[PDB]
């Protein structure tokens, strides 16, 4: 397709990773005169999509194989973990590599390295854990041996980890914060613009909501260094959400999104912050 | 710079208009599987900012001349008018031409043509009125003959109009909608994410707030064909917005944005809709 030809990317030599670069646009930058986390997350999704496209997945339910489509099987995000050392500026060229390895029998892990292409310096990295689910029962699966063959051709056989260090913050359990929470943002409702292709509430919306929970004093004086998010439930368009946070100039916060009425958990998270 | 070498864009020969093309990315497409209005608005900003950059304007300012810098002056939208005939799909390429001509001495008019990249068929167009504003006082300004000298070199001598037709919808005055209004979206609040470099509410957010007021039946069964938005008074980060609309297979809405507390008008608008 024309987009594959023109895009600033391509499969890498071994064909087991994808690389694409993006010119940071003027509207992508926030109060810190640099790319918002939302922007970064979007680009993580874009390169993930384009990787899938380039190995022959026919953009249906994302990353679904020919058999998965037939057996009504999909990939759902259990965890996202983003770490940014340095937010890029308007007009910077950011290179992002992404690839996918097996994650035992439960599902799949997608990683990302984020470079400033000019310097070649790593400005961020990211890792994510996904699980196979029957889209009809919404119930988890041992990854069929049929499916594994279809996708593992396009994955490195031996570990490639964006986070290869020992007790990696990326795999740390997140506990439920104790109510009442130090900070809260109450009665949040998805806006229309927050809804994706398939009418699900966008990952960037969950990110936004986590930040809404943070005290003005911290965002005025600090920048987000890491975010971790575990997803339990999809938030419906008319659902009403309370976003909570507590602590646990370099600070961490525990997060928790629940439904205002039910009290039911939508997600929980952790965010680390650096001083400006 | 590397960004300009990699952008699908360039000044035209004459140095009086700028053209840049875009691949519609995965997260830029809404429920209709086509680019959102928020993406198209964003793209119109980007191509305008890159035209500024291309004739030697610096960063930290959209088209703010050497003097404007010194006086702490910026450009703000008085009126936006967009028309889309066809929304590009995920993966499609659109070319946008943009240029800027003078609007008496109250300010400047920026216009856009949107074409399909391959064919060069017109799928959309836009025009806008901008006025100078002190970025600190947030107060509108007499356009200096000093600043006119600095920019007028890069504006075509004789009118170029994206809307060359006679009694153009783009120039028609917008009446006050009669309250109480058919449709409403109350207690809207700027998100942290809506705030730009300088800490004020993005142009695109006001468009979103207008679409929030339209009934679900319409968005489910129709596409936005045109929008006219007047910006009368700014939304502050701490302000709360009520967004109103009424009617007046092609349907129109009169719009009105006011502050929940004051009852102060910030914006008034028209939207024209086509059936999917
Ligand atoms: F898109 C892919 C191209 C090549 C190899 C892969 F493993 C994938 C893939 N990426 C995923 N990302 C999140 S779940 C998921 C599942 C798969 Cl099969
Ligand atoms: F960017 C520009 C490049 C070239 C010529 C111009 F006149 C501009 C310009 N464009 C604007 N667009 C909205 S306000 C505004 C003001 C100016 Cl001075």
């Amino acid at each position: 397709t024309l987009a594959q030809r023109l895009r600033l990317g391509s499969l890498e030599p071994d064909g087991l990773s994808y690389k694409e670069s993006f010119i940071v646009r003027s509207y992508e930058v926030g109060v810190n005169k640099t790319a918002t986390v939302e922007t970064i997350a979007n680009l993580l999704q874009e390169v993930g999509c384009n990787h899938a496209q380039s190995v022959g997945f026919s953009t249906d339910g994302f990353a679904t194989t020919t058999t998965m489509r037939l057996l009504r099987l999909i990939w759902v995000t259990a965890r996202m973990h983003i770490e940014i050392y340095k937010y890029p500026a308007w007009g910077d060229v950011v290179e992002i590599e992404t690839w996918c390895q097996e994650d035992g029998k439960i599902g799949t892990r997608r990683d990302w390295i984020i470079k400033d292409y000019s310097t070649g310096v790593v400005i961020g990295r990211a890792t994510s854990k996904w699980v196979m689910m029957n889209q009809d029962t919404r119930r988890l699966q041992r990854v069929n041996d049929e499916v594994r063959e279809e996708y593992l051709i396009f994955c490195p056989r031996t570990p490639r980890l964006a986070f290869p260090e020992e007790d990696s913050d990326s795999l740390k359990k997140i506990p439920k914060l104790e109510e009442p929470a130090q900070s809260s943002k109450l009665g949040l409702v998805p806006r229309r613009a927050d809804l994706d292709m398939n009418q699900h509430v966008n990952n960037v919306t969950y990110i936004g909501w986590v930040l809404e929970s943070i005290p003005q004093e911290i965002i005025d004086t600090h920048e987000l260094q890491t975010i971790t998010l575990d997803y339990r439930r999809e938030c419906q368009h008319d659902d009403i959400v309370d976003s909570l946070s507590s602590r646990e100039g370099e600070c961490q916060f525990l997060h928790f999104l629940k439904l205002s009425g039910s009290g039911l958990e939508i997600n929980r998270g952790r965010t680390q912050w650096r001083r400006l």
